[PDB]
């Protein structure tokens, strides 16, 4: 009931003029719409339709007839195209690119554009492949789909393009990827904000037309249609406010199209923008709608169509009905009210009904009444803005209604995209939490994918992140494992199959994480496996409910390309089979048989049935049945109509296939090996992970847990496992040992390994021996049949014979592995026969010290009183030199030499030497034991002591549990020897009640001296572990001695560099900046790995940071390549006095070190003197006091100077002259520290294993 006149004189589009011109319009429309039904010929037909539009606009200049014949020729061409089709499904992403096309068509062009520029090229190139009269869509020419500003996550279907012949689909998928590369930059500016600028431009047109002669307002329309979208976008708020003010000067009842501008203001200011935009669109829609809605025919009725037919009254009635629904405005307003809030479930149904019903109303308005062409045009354009408003509000509200799907959105955008793989324990907890909130095989598979990314990120050094991540991951896996166990107590079988296999994967990475050989999984393999998990996550979601995250949907389309780029022999075999199957199916479809046709039909029916990559041989069985039926219908008849050449091809293929089964049949020991591990890892997994991973929530507790642990490992008696389990315990040890939510469990695990590490080598020998037996057997058996040169028939029966032989060998291997590992944990009586002090004269290792040793005087005014750091280094080296100077080992060796000499020296016969020599020999043997234990009872080791022996004697498990391990290969030697010693200790204590066979109380005396020896040993071990932890701290202390601590940011930019390098490397004339980019990537990574010549390295590193800021910036500038544009966007986002005090402190520390070394000189020199001048105790405690030369106090003062220097500014002229004058000798102290640690360390190993050999000698004496 309003004006509607001048808009049809100011929008006032182009339209057919003559009745014959309307005939030409509709005829050309019918033709070209047929022509856009259904590669390189697509580009040809694009040129065809382009020139046809050129000629139609030429005829629109009203000189008719040339295109009557010319378009008749083009119609002959289109009809020759009509001899040529197009089935597809879920190709809606083509309609999404079409939407981006129509948006770039409308918004980026303000002038009249009669499809001249390449926007028409991209639009037609989509269009003739797109979904949906095309000239009616062209009908808004000299003038002025939507929800792909909401949810582009329908790209999931694109990866679900490749999932469920399909090679036309696959080259079409490459075509869709090609067109996506074509529509790159306009899809990469921004969606969903450009439509705001579109509403600005449309209302600019309408409100500019709302006046006629406002001069400053005419300049306002001039700048308010200023077709610089960045400049207009900067102008946005100011232009909108000025438009509000100039719109206020209009007539009354404009409050609908005034309050439009309210919501549209903050809509481009606000996540939450969607509802503001939808309200604004519905508002400005109804504003110009009720503006240009009359309650009568107000036509613009030259340049109109030839019609004195005037049922514009009836079409105005039909337009007035859908005006009637919004005429009251209760429903538009009511729908708008529903969009803001309070929508439970009914608003979704009502809104979808409104969208559909008004949509079909617009469609019928298009189809019937082509009359009122200009009228239905402007009206339906406003109504399209309305329905876009109603549905955009519907999508925002339905997202806020049931937010289950947005969980899958935040997972799926962060499961496969560069924004995820940029770079956690909080986020790992969050995504594990949301995964719990998110059939289940994929739900564990994503946990595996996050795990692999965790180990990958692990290389770039911390325990807390990787630790807690892995702990939470294993918590999930253990809960699921016991869930499957209890469910087993009562495709589900296939579900359990994938559960067990991925369980093997998870514990495989768990034994691979901290065993630390080489943990590189390639980042491209990481991302592409992310894509396989992404489309498998697509399989998991049977709904498109998830709504875009709206921060990236551009490169993530290209991740499906590299997934389609970069158990499969079934494909080629089925290809050859399908070729010959269709050949014979046609030749039988034209010459019937009525029996063999059913045969080959069911053959191709079941042959192409399965698509499994684990089932391969069943396809070989299907091909065997096909060759059987083909042999039948070949031998029946038809000397003409047979195919028979691919039959020979199938003969050769089955020949090589059975040959492949013959070769792969050698792989069977690994088969039961992996079956053994798949049954193995869950048990020790659940036990040790329960008692070592409850500790996210003492000494007696550690002892009890060690009792259960050693009970398990010794109870793990099924040989072969012990190699795997020993490796596994070392793994669980370290990869929970870096967790500081337990401390002692590390000691129990590592000692449990390193003293279950005695027995390993003989077990390995027996294992490889039985392996040799079965391998020789299999070599004979697969040698016992060859390329048979016969028997297409008897192939299966010969295979059955080999299957019997393999079954025999499998039972044999199951037996040999199923033997218990209780066997090889012992030792026996075998004669065996068994470094001083290294250094580092590191004056050249500093050597910028020699120059300032020739230079300075400002430092020389200060007296250090050391005064020759050269001669200080000489003094330290000369100290170790003279102090370079074991009797337990030495007397043990003298006794063992006498033992071998006597053992051969009375090796004579029984009766003849029993005449004389047996008496003197046996009595001398007893005298050897007597004087041995006597001089022993002198040499320390007093008998009859049990005050601290009640600890060491019982619970060999818990006695092992006390043994403190060293912090960080001589250490391995020492630990192996004394752990073997303590291994012999428990059974030797338990070895009473059979000594009189060897033939007393002195047996108890020997047992006591043995316990005393092990006690002195273990105390030496405790002091060693103490000095080890102390020097480890001090090495970290000296370890902390312009650009630093932003190296985290450097590492992150390197990570993104490598990621987007793989991305642009998936381009399939663009590879030139591919490898080039990677060059910069590697330099930054090398700098991170490094984190004097290093100052040049960091200078070059920061200069490379500048360069790779610039060498992307030109390529982002001088080339669109919009993936690299987003990457460089994230890159550029990430990118841009007390002299006496510390002097006396430091020289005090230096002299403290020098006197500490001199104290060590006195102490170990006395140890050298009182070496034999002692009895195993005095020199023992003396050496313990020698090691008790002060370290931790020196560690304290070193940390004091570390704090005093780190907080303070570093000056090369004075502060660094002293630091150079000192810190060298600190390095010297660390050097000689590790030297003495090794010297006494190997001394401990020497004396320990020497008396351990003496103890095994005593047990050998106890044998007989």
């Amino acid at each position: 009931g309003l004006h509607m006149q001048a808009i049809w004189d100011k929008w006032h589009a182009f339209v057919p003029r003559t009745y014959d011109q309307w005939s030409l319009w509709n005829t050309v429309d019918k033709l070209l719409t047929q022509y856009v039904n259904a590669s390189m010929e697509t580009t040809a037909c694009e040129v065809v339709g382009t020139s046809l539009s050129l000629l139609n606009k030429v005829l629109v200049e009203n000189e008719v007839g040339d295109i009557y014949s010319y378009l008749k020729i083009l119609g002959k061409g289109v009809n020759e195209l009509k001899s040529s089709i197009l089935p597809e499904n879920l190709v809606n992403l083509f309609n999404c690119l079409a939407s981006l096309d129509l948006l770039h068509i409308f918004i980026k062009y303000t002038t009249s554009s009669f499809f001249l520029t390449d926007d028409f090229v991209r639009f037609i190139r989509v269009c003739f492949h797109s979904r949906i009269g095309n000239l009616l869509t062209l009908l808004h020419g000299i003038s002025f789909f939507d929800f792909c500003s909401l949810t582009t996550g329908n790209i999931l279907g694109r990866i679900a393009l490749a999932f469920t012949s399909a090679n036309i689909f696959e080259h079409a998928r490459l075509a869709l990827l090609q067109h996506f590369m074509d529509h790159s930059s306009l899809l990469a500016e921004d969606s969903s904000t450009k439509m705001n600028l579109i509403l600005l431009q449309r209302y600019a047109v309408i409100i500019s037309i709302f006046l006629d002669q406002g001069k400053c307002e005419k300049a306002n329309d001039l700048i308010t249609k200023l077709s610089l979208p960045y400049e207009e976008l900067a102008e946005n708020f100011v232009s909108i406010l000025e438009a509000c003010k100039a719109f206020l000067v209009a007539n009354s009842e404009f409050i609908s199209y005034t309050y439009t501008e309210r919501f549209i203001h903050s809509l481009r200011f606000l996540q939450k923008m969607l509802k503001n935009q939808g309200m604004a669109y519905i508002y400005f829609a109804s504003g110009m709608l009720l503006v240009y809605v009359p309650d009568k025919p107000f036509d613009p009725a030259s340049t109109v169509y030839r019609s004195l037919n005037e049922s514009i009254v009836p079409l105005y009635s039909e337009l007035e009905f859908f005006m009637k629904s919004v005429v009251l405005n209760q429903y538009i307003f009511e729908l708008a009210m529903r969009l803001s809030k309070e929508s439970n479930i009914a608003v979704v149904e009502e809104a979808k009904s409104f969208v559909t019903k008004w949509k079909a109303y617009i469609e019928r308005i298009r189809e019937a009444y082509p009359q009122f062409v200009d009228v239905y045009e402007l009206i339906l354009s406003f109504i399209s803005f309305m329905i876009y408003g109603i549905e955009l509000l519907m999508f925002e509200a339905k997202r806020r209604l049931d937010e289950r799907s947005q969980i899958l959105s935040t997972l799926i955008l962060t499961l496969v995209d560069p924004s995820s793989f940029a770079r956690s324990f909080d986020d790992v907890s969050n995504l594990i939490e949301q995964i719990k909130v998110l059939n289940d095989s994929i739900r564990f598979e994503i946990y595996l994918f996050l795990a692999s990314r965790l180990c990958s990120e692990k290389q770039h050094s911390d325990t807390h992140s990787l630790a807690n991540s892995f702990v939470l991951l294993a918590n999930e896996f253990y809960i699921h494992n016991a869930k499957i166990k209890q469910k087993e107590l009562e495709e589900v079988v296939i579900e359990r199959k994938r559960f067990l296999q991925l369980q093997f994967a998870f514990w495989s990475l768990y034994n691979e994480i901290y065993s630390e050989k080489m943990n590189v999984i390639p980042l491209e393999q990481l991302m592409n496996t992310g894509s396989y998990l992404a489309k498998k996550i697509k399989v998991k979601n049977p709904d498109m409910i998830a709504s875009s995250g709206f921060d990236i949907v551009s490169v993530v389309l290209m991740m499906g390309v590299k997934s389609t780029n970069e158990p499969s022999k079934a494909i080629e075999v089925r290809d050859l089979i399908k070729i010959v199957e269709s050949r014979a199916i046609s030749l039988i479809k034209n010459w019937p048989e009525n029996f063999v046709l059913r045969g080959l039909k069911d053959a191709i029916d079941a042959i192409l049935n399965l698509s499994p990559f684990s089932p391969i041989a069943e396809y070989l069985s299907k091909l065997e049945r096909v060759f059987h039926l083909l042999s039948e219908w070949e031998k029946l008849a038809s000397r003409e109509y047979s195919l028979a050449n691919e039959m020979d091809l199938i003969k050769k293929k089955i020949i090589d296939w059975r040959k492949f089964e013959l070769s792969n049949w050698n792989n069977l020991l690994k088969l039961e090996e992996y079956k053994l591990s798949e049954r193995v890892y869950p048990r020790l997994y659940s036990i040790l992970q329960f008692i070592i991973l409850k500790p996210f929530f003492f000494t007696k507790q550690n002892l009890c847990e060690s009792a259960s642990i050693i009970v398990q490992f010794i109870t793990d008696l099924t040989v072969g496992e012990f190699q795997l389990c020993l490796k596994c315990l070392l793994s669980f040890s370290q990869h929970a040992a870096s967790l500081r939510i337990c401390h002692g469990i590390d000691a129990m695990l590592l000692n449990i390994y390193h003293y279950f590490e005695q027995f390993l080598s003989k077990v390995s020998e027996a294992i490889h021996t039985q392996k040799q037996s079965l391998e020789n057997s299999i070599k004979e058996r697969i040698l016992l049949m060859s390329w048979k040169d016969t028997n297409v028939y008897a192939l299966k029966e010969s295979a059955k014979k080999s299957h019997a032989e393999l079954f025999k060998v499998l039972h044999r291997y199951r037996e040999v592995l199923r033997q218990p590992v209780s066997s090889y944990l012992s030792q026996k009586h075998d004669w065996d026969s068994l470094e001083n002090n290294s250094a580092m004269w590191v004056a050249k290792k500093v050597n910028l010290s020699p120059s300032y040793i020739e230079k300075t005087e400002i430092m020389k005014l200060v007296p250090v009183r050391f005064s020759n750091t050269p001669t200080t280094l000489r003094l330290m080296w000369t100290l170790f030199a003279n102090v370079e100077k074991s009797t337990f080992t030495n007397m043990v060796s003298n006794l063992i030499t006498d033992a071998r000499e006597l053992m051969k020296l009375t090796p004579e016969t029984i009766n003849d030497d029993n005449l004389s020599e047996i008496k003197h020999l046996k009595s001398r043997k007893h005298l050897l034991l007597t004087e041995t234990f006597k001089t022993l009872k002198a040499f320390g080791l007093q008998y009859r002591v049990k005050a601290g022996i009640e600890e060491n004697l019982s619970n060999l498990r818990n006695l092992l549990a006390v043994i403190p391990t060293f912090p960080v290969l001589s250490i391995e030697k020492v630990d192996r020897s004394l752990m073997k010693s303590l291994d012999f200790i428990p059974k030797f204590q338990t070895l009473a009640g059979h000594q009189h066979n060897d033939l007393v109380p002195e047996v108890q005396k020997g047992v006591g001296l043995f316990n005393s020896m092990l006690s002195l040993q273990l105390g030496e071990r405790a002091q060693l572990v103490e000095f080890t932890n102390e020097l480890l701290a001090l090495k970290n202390v000296y370890s902390e001695v312009y650009d630093h601590d932003f190296e985290n940011r450097a590492q992150a930019v390197s990570m993104l560099c490598q990621i987007y390098a793989i991305v642009i490397q998936k381009h399939s004339s663009f590879q030139s900046i591919g490898h080039e980019l990677s060059r910069f990537a590697d330099l930054l990574s090398n700098k991170l790995f490094p984190s004097a010549d290093k100052v040049s390295s960091i200078r070059d590193q920061q200069k490379g940071i500048n360069d790779l800021i610039e060498y992307c910036r030109k390529k982002r500038t001088e080339l669109p390549e919009l993936s690299y544009c987003f990457k460089h966007l994230v890159s550029l986002q990430s990118l841009k006095d007390e002299f006496l005090n510390l002097m006396n402190f430091v020289l005090n520390l230096f002299d403290s070190l020098l006197s500490s070394i001199e104290t060590a000189t006195k102490n170990m020199r006395t140890f050298k003197e009182l070496a034999e001048t002692s009895s195993f105790i005095e020199m023992s405690s003396c050496f313990s006091k020698v090691l008790r030369a002060f370290n931790l106090k020196f560690q304290s003062m070193k940390l004091s100077s570390l704090k005093e220097k780190l907080r303070s500014s570093s000056v090369d002229k004075m502060s660094c002259q002293l630091l150079m004058l000192f810190l060298p000798v600190c390095e010297q102290f660390i050097n000689l520290a590790e030297s003495v640690l090794d010297y006494f360390i190997n001394v401990h190993n020497s004396n320990l294993d020497s008396l351990s050999k003496i103890s095994t000698l005593f047990f050998m004496v106890a044998n007989n």
